C-alpha cells in the first residue's frame, strides 16, 4: 500500500487527501525525536526511539506551547496564524505530503515555519504542502519546533538549557529527513529547506551552523536572514532574560540548576504569561527567547561568518513583501489600530521610531527620523504612517536581508532575489497595512488554486507562476526552467513578484540599506 | 549746479553721465574716511578730515589693496570681478549716482561689493549704479571697504589691529551717508543697505552690530547672511591667522607690536602673496581675513544675538541662487575644469565633500556623503558634479541664509524671501555652473537693459522687475507695489526670480537645510 511506509524508525500509516481534483498522500504526524516534556524541558533534543507497529500518521500533531494571539477575537487575519490544534510540549512532529503515485526519487522541500521564535505552528492551514505536493511533484515535508522559552530558553554554560534547542530541533528533523525520506519517494540529496520570517532565519542559521549544512542542498529564505536584529542575543543577553524570567515566576535564582528547575516545575502557559516582559527595551519587533550566538550552533559571530565564506555553498532563493514593518506597528505602535487608516501625527511618528529602533541613541533616533522624514510635508498623517512602515521594515528584514544576499553571494552558488508587492484580493487586514508580512506565504503554498477561496484568476497564475519558481528552484538551483536573473554584486538584479508581467530592478532600497547597514551602525558605534 | 554738491566735509563736484537716453549725476570716489595708509593700516578707520574748494568727483576711485584673479588670464566670466582701477591702500571712498534733476528726498539705496571679505570692487561694471539710479529714481550709493588682511586682520586686545575695520569702514560710509546724504537728495531716514556675498554677510553684521543699526532703515541680503560658515572667525583663529600671516613674512612674532610693526613695513602684495596660506585647512569657500567675533562689533555669539532677537528689527529682502557652489568646485575642487562638462568620479566626489566641510570628521563626512549620494547610481558623473554644487551651496551660502530668515523673521518687520534661478543668455562660463554666485548681480544693476550686452527681451524685462522690486522694498519695506509674499516662519514662502512668470514655493530646500542646520552641527558636537 502506497500509504504504508517503512522507515528506520519503524513503519507509518499515512493518510490520502484529496487535491483539486485528485488525490495524494499524507504523512501527518511523524515522530523525529523523543517528547521534550518533564526534565528535558529546554534540553537539547533526544532523537526519537523506534517503534514497534504502524504508527498512525493520518492526522495533525500537536502544536507546541505558545503565546496565543487574542488580539483581534475571532478576527480571521491574526487566528490563521494561531495554533488549531491541541498546544503540547509533545509537538516535535513531521508531516509529509507526498505525490500518488509515490515517486521514486523526487525533490524534497522541507518547510520551517516563521513566527518571531515566540509562536508558529506546522499544521496551520496555510501551511498544507497538498497542493505544493501536487502541482509540482515535489515531497513536501513541515517541521515542528520548539518555540518561546520552551526552545530558546538559554543559560549558555548549563546543559539542561543551553540555548538553541529549538534550532536543535529543526536539525533533528533535518537529520530523520536525511535519514528517511528515501522511503516516502524523496531524494535525501535535493532537500530545499525553506521558511518565512523566523524560518527563513532559521534557513540561513542552517546554512552557517557546521552541524546543519551537510542535511540540505539548497535554501530558501523569505522575509527572514540570520542576521535580523531580531534573531539572535548575545549569551549574556540569553542569560540575563531567563534570570528576568524566573524573576518573575519566584525562582530561586541561586543557580542555573535552581532556576532550571524551578522553571521545570512551572506550567507551561505560567512561563507564556510572562514571556514578553523579560525584554530589555520598549519596543515592536523584538522578541524575548530567540537563538544565543553561542560558539556551539554558531562559531563565531554572525558578522564573521559572513566575512570569511564560513559558510554552506550553494544556491539560495530569498526576498521580502513590500510592507514588512506593517504588522508590528498595528499591534505596538500608539495611533495605529485596525480599523482607521492609522494616520499618524509627528508625535506618535518620533515615538515610533524610538520603538522601532530601541538600541539608538538619540542622534541615531535623529537619523532615522531625518531619513524616513520628509520635510516639505512633516505634518502628512499617511507619509509618517508608511514612513514608519518602511522604518520598521527596512530596518528589522529588508536590510538585513539584503546585507545578507551582499555576503553570501560573494561566495554562493547562485543568489535569486524577489520583491513580493503583490496585495491579495481577499486581504480582511486594513488596506493601509499593504503587502503584510507572512501574505506571500499562501502564494507559495497555492490557496489561491482552491476557488472557495475567492482569489483572482491572476491571483491563481502568481501562485502557479511561484509554486513552480520555488520547486523548480528546489529541484535544479535555478527558477527558472521571463527570466529570474541571477543576483550579483555588481548588477544586484532582483525581480517583482506580483500578478503584472514581472520586471526586473536593481539595488533593492538601495539608499535606506546603505543607511542602516553602513551609516547608522557607524554612528552608533561612534556616539 | 546739480553737479556742485555742498556738503558738511566740504564741497564736490560731480560729473553729469549719460544713461540709456538720458543723463544723472555721478559723485565718483568721495573720501568718507582718512587714507588708512602707513601706521594707519590695520587701525580702525577716521573720518574724513574735511577740505576746502571743491572735490572733483568726475572719476571713479583706486580699489583697495586685494588679491588678483588670474585663473583665467583675459576671461572676462573672472576678470570683470577684478579690479578695474589702481590698487591702494588708499581706497576708502563712495560713489553716488543721482537722479536729474536731483531729487529732493528720495529713497537712498546703499551698496556693499561681495568677494569674499579677500576682494571687492566699488568700481566694476557690474556696480554701476546709474540704470538703477535713473530707472528707479534712487540716490544709488556704492561704499567700499578694505579687504584681506588690510581690512580683517585682527590681534583681539591690540588697538593697532583690532579686527573688523573693514566693517568700521563700511560703518563710517554709512555714518557719511546719514549725514550728507540730504545733500544730493536723499532721505537718510530711508537708506537701504544692500550686498551679494560677502557684503550681504556685511549687511547682516550691520543689522546686528548694535553701533550700525541707526545708519539705515531696511537689508537686502543677497547670496550672504552674517551667519555663514565663511563669514567670521573666533578672535583665537583671527589672531593665528595673523601670526602665521607673520610668520610667513618673518615677522617677530615676539609681541602684537614687533608683529604689527612689522606687518606695516611690509608693501602690500607681500601681504597678498602669503594671505592664502594661513588657511588651517585644506578647503574651499573659506577666506583667510574675515570679521571676528570680537565683543565690540559683535556683542556676543551672531548665534545668541539670532536666538534673543538681539538686532535691528526692520524688512528685510534676501535669497539666493540656484548654484551657489559651482564657481567655488571649479577654483579649488579636483575634477572641474573650465572647458569640461566635469563630469565627476567618487573619487573625486569624495575628496570635494572633503574640501567643502572641513571641519568634519569622518562620520560627518560619511553624513554628508549619505545625504547627497544618489546610492541608485553612485557613479553618475553629472549627479556627483551637482550634488557636489548642492553641497557647497547649501553649507555655506542657502542653510546659513534659511537659518538667518527663520530666526530673523520671528523678531522682524517683514521677510522677503527669493531664490534666482535664471541663467543670463550671454554667459561664458560653462553651462555646468548653473546659476552661478553673483550672477543675480548684473539684472539687479540693470545691465540687460543696455542692448549692446546683448541679454534678451525676457533678461530686460526680469532685471526691470527686479529692479523694481528692490527699489521699490528699500522705499516701503514691501517689493510689492503677482505678489511677492511675506515670508512667514509657518508658510514659509518665498519667489522664484526668473524669465518664466512668478511662482510662490515653500521652505526653500528644507529637507538639506535641516540636515545641515540641525543634524550635522548635532552630529559633529556628540562624536
Ligand atoms: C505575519 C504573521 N506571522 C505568524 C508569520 C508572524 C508572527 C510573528 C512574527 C513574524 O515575523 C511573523
Ligand atoms: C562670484 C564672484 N564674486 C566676486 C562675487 C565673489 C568672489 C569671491 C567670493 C564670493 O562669494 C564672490
Amino acid at each position: 500500500s502506497e500509504l504504508l511506509v517503512n522507515t528506520k524508525s519503524g513503519k507509518v500509516m499515512g493518510t490520502r487527501v484529496p487535491v483539486l481534483s485528485s488525490h495524494i498522500s499524507a504523512f501527518l504526524g511523524i515522530p523525529f525525536a523523543e517528547p521534550p516534556v518533564g526534565n528535558m524541558r529546554f534540553r537539547r533534543p533526544e532523537p526519537k526511539k523506534p517503534w514497534s507497529g504502524v504508527w498512525n500518521a493520518s492526522t495533525y500533531p500537536n502544536n507546541c506551547q505558545q503565546y496565543v494571539d487574542e488580539q483581534f477575537p475571532g478576527f480571521s487575519g491574526s487566528e490563521m496564524w494561531n495554533p488549531n490544534r491541541e498546544m503540547s510540549e509533545d509537538c516535535l512532529y513531521l508531516n509529509i505530503w507526498v505525490p500518488s503515485p509515490r515517486p521514486k526519487s523526487t525533490t524534497v522541500m522541507v518547510w520551517i515555519y516563521g513566527g518571531g521564535f515566540y509562536s508558529g505552528s506546522s499544521t496551520l492551514d496555510v501551511y498544507n504542502g497538498k497542493y505544493l505536493a501536487y502541482t509540482e511533484e515535489v515531497v513536501l515535508v513541515s517541521l515542528s519546533y520548539r518555540v518561546g522559552a520552551f526552545g530558546f530558553l538559554a543559560l549558555h554554560g548549563s546543559q539542561e538549557a543551553p540555548g538553541n534547542v529549538g534550532l536543535l530541533d529543526q536539525r533533528m528533523a533535518l537529520q530523520w529527513v536525511h535519514d528517511n525520506i528515501q522511503f516516502f519517494g524523496g531524494d535525501p540529496k535535493t532537500v530545499t529547506i525553506f521558511g518565512e520570517s523566523a524560518g527563513g532565519a532559521s534557513v540561513g542559521m542552517h546554512i552557517l551552523s557546521p552541524g546543519s549544512r551537510d542535511l540540505f542542498r539548497r535554501a530558501i529564505l523569505q522575509s527572514g536572514s540570520p542576521n535580523c536584529p531580531w534573531a539572535s542575543v548575545s549569551v549574556a543577553e540569553g542569560r540575563r532574560r531567563a534570570v528576568e524570567l524566573g524573576r518573575n515566576l519566584n525562582c530561586n535564582l541561586n543557580s542555573d540548576e535552581e532556576l532550571i528547575h524551578c522553571l521545570r516545575e512551572k506550567k507551561p502557559q505560567e512561563l507564556i504569561d510572562v514571556e514578553w516582559n523579560v525584554l530589555p527595551f520598549d519596543s515592536i519587533f523584538r522578541f524575548s527567547f530567540v537563538p544565543v550566538i553561542d560558539g556551539e550552533f554558531f562559531p563565531t559571530s554572525l558578522e564573521s561568518m559572513l566575512n570569511s565564506g564560513n559558510f554552506k555553498k550553494t544556491q539560495i532563493l530569498l526576498g521580502v513583501n513590500k510592507d514588512e514593518g506593517s504588522f508590528f506597528l498595528l499591534y505596538g505602535a500608539p495611533g495605529f489600530s485596525k480599523d482607521s487608516e492609522s494616520k499618524i501625527s509627528r508625535e506618535d511618528f518620533m515615538s515610533g521610531v524610538k520603538l522601532s529602533v530601541p538600541h539608538a541613541n538619540d542622534l541615531g533616533l535623529d537619523a532615522v527620523t531625518l531619513q524616513y522624514t520628509d520635510w516639505m510635508d512633516d505634518n502628512n498623517g499617511i507619509k509618517n504612517r508608511d514612513g514608519l512602515d518602511d522604518i520598521v521594515g527596512d530596518h528589522n528584514v529588508i536590510c538585513p536581508l539584503m546585507h545578507f544576499v551582499n555576503k553570501y553571494t560573494k561566495f554562493g552558488n547562485g543568489t535569486y532575489l524577489y520583491f513580493f508587492n503583490h496585495r491579495a484580493s481577499n486581504l480582511v487586514w486594513p488596506e493601509w497595512m499593504g503587502v503584510i508580512h507572512g501574505y506571500e506565504i499562501e502564494f507559495v503554498f497555492g490557496l489561491p488554486l482552491v476557488k472557495e477561496l475567492n482569489y483572482t484568476a491572476e491571483e491563481e497564475a502568481l501562485s502557479r507562476r511561484i509554486m513552480h519558481y520555488w520547486a523548480t528552484f528546489a529541484k535544479t538551483g535555478n527558477p527558472n526552467e521571463s527570466k529570474w536573473p541571477l543576483f550579483t554584486t555588481k548588477e544586484q538584479k532582483f525581480i517583482d513578484l506580483n500578478t503584472e508581467p514581472m520586471k526586473v530592478h536593481q539595488r533593492l532600497r538601495v539608499q535606506m540599506c546603505v543607511f542602516w547597514n553602513q551609516f547608522l551602525p557607524k554612528l552608533l558605534n561612534a556616539t
